[PDB]
């Protein structure tokens, strides 16, 4: 899950 990690959500938008 994307959403849980905190770097991932906010360079990936479009996965969460």
């Amino acid at each position: 899950g994307c959403c849980s990690d905190p770097r991932c959500n906010m360079n990936n938008p479009d996965y969460c």
